[PDB]
């Protein structure tokens, strides 16, 4: 045992997303553009987050995944061409803001159509700064979490609740 | 969801969480004592993007320590890599984990392509199998349904990107 | 046989090799002037796979003062185009100099230029082989033109069609029974 | 003029050394590949890893008297390689020429081979401008120079991504690595 004690519940988790879900395919209920919700994702901290998040979106969403590289390097681009599309970026953590603000760039240069943030987990500093988030799965403290797609060293990803890694 | 578009459905979404509650015991049972042994926790390879509905529910139904690794690809058996694993898998107990075997041919090149990467060990876990996999010459230990030779769509799968959100698996009507 | 490697695929040769590697090595001097100037850092040549490679090469030969090399990959989904290859060094604060091999609608300039300013490099400047008269059209400056030829196309030094006719070393308009 | 004024030690290979023996290579492998390109109907491959071998690359394609088309490799290390950018068409039954700068352990090439000739090429051959003492697992076809195992910089060879840019090959002096 290398956790210190369970932030969130896989059953606290499971049922936020199914809130999140609605609240999402109500915003995005009408179709009227033919084309459907484009979910884009940086690898690979909110893949479990976005493969249960889509499934409890009640509106057809696509899948995108990017694979970006520290010297802001991207290792693998979109697919298709995001042009007039209404996209939702699916993140994990947001701290201080920074990944979201390159992120958030790059896609509206891409020209979408429409450009929203759905974070799970957001800390008390992105609360201070007052970032603009559409959706937030849960408010946690400043604290190291693990688990949910959440790691520590490519570990304890596959853990299905999140919490907090044992100062050692 | 997708109204009309589905004919006929194949598997259930609660089918397929209870196989793979299965086959995450099976594995679990197999690479037991492997952390213990190596000091290294299971490998999980997947190739990008329809089989990700599948290995996070999958890793989570593994009893042991499992890690992520992912690979985006492209067609010229002729794979293109765009991107490849972050990491040496050189003495890593490696789980290839597909959607779909079909041909064999996108595996065939997969096993190829991770064996000359040498690491201590290299197993296949796909969660669908249609008939002409039996020609294939790549092992497969873990097999989630037998299915017929017919296109199916949902639990990532597609067509024309689209279906990947489905929670099951079932059939297409001319679409 | 004959010495000449695509017999009777060359409608009429639009530049000769002697007459490329001349116009170069003045380009080579003109940039080097321009760049004598400092800062520490070498002069950084951008270029994208894989039609400038053969120029680029001749260019920082060419080029009175240090030049490192920068590659990128990119594929069309017209102006829009994906990142198969990123650079592999930060930009900030660099001078960079866009190597092409021809500027026709601009389109594929136009997003590059913008991409690159966006990493905020000290300078940005586009330096191409040939310009189409189609190129007026565009927005972004190009400070260093190293021939304005016709709308015709050609291939050779580095140009090619279906991946052929790169390694010629002079450019020459292509026969038109080969596209047709 | 001097690139780098003060930087350079001595001069290994000269500019017109490189470029004559490339005139040689050039032809060697014109010779080879003289008759099995008219009879397949594609033209010979020539395959290369960013960047150290891009300048050579350039040279020796213009120096082979038979077509040639370029194909272009981008990697980085975790023998172990990590593919950035894979080759832009399938090489199945092409002519393939593995054009290195340099080998020396030969790990890298054997990476290489093993990974292209699983594309199942018609032919694979390896051709590299130099050679050191340790390279003596994969054959090489075509060697340009034989060179002590000295770290040597330019024509492709870089020193923390500098020195590419000339026209030269030789050692650089000790004050550099500072
Ligand atoms: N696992 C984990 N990672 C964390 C945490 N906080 C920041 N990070 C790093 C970062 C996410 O890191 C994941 C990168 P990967 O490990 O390569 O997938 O989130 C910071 C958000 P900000 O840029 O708005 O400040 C955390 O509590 N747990
Ligand atoms: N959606 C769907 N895709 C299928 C199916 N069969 C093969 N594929 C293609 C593939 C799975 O789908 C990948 C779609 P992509 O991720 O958009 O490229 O599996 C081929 C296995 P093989 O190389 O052994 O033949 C199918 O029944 N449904
Ligand atoms: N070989 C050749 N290529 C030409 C020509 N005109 C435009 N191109 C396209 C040239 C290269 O197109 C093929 C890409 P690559 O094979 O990677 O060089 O870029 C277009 C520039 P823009 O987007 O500003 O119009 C031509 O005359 N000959
Ligand atoms: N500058 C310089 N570089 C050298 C030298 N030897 C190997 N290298 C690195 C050479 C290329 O390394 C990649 C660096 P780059 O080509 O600049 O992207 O590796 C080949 C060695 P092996 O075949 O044993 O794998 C050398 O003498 N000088
Ligand atoms: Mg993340
Ligand atoms: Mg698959
Ligand atoms: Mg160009
Ligand atoms: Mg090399
Ligand atoms: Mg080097």
């Amino acid at each position: 045992g290398d956790i210190k004690s369970v932030l969130l519940t896989a059953e606290q988790i499971q049922a936020r997303i199914a809130e999140l879900g609605e609240q999402i395919g109500n915003d995005y209920r009408e179709a009227t553009t033919g084309q459907d919700l484009l979910l884009i994702t940086v690898l690979k901290g909110a893949v479990l987050f976005v493969t249960d998040l889509a499934r409890a979106i009640p509106v057809p969403t696509q899948f995108e995944f990017m694979a970006v590289s520290s010297y802001v390097r991207i290792l693998k681009d979109l697919d298709r061409d995001i042009h007039g599309r209404d996209v939702l970026i699916v993140e994990d953590v947001v701290d201080s803001g920074l990944t979201l603000s390159w992120l958030s760039r790059n896609l509206t240069s891409r020209n979408p159509r429409s450009l929203r943030v759905c974070t799970l987990l957001r800390k008390p500093d992105a609360v201070h700064a007052n970032v603009e988030i559409a959706y937030v799965g849960f408010d946690i403290p400043n604290d190291f979490v693990v688990g949910y797609g959440l790691d520590y060293d490519e570990r304890y990803r596959d853990l299905s609740y999140i919490g907090t890694l044992d100062p050692r």
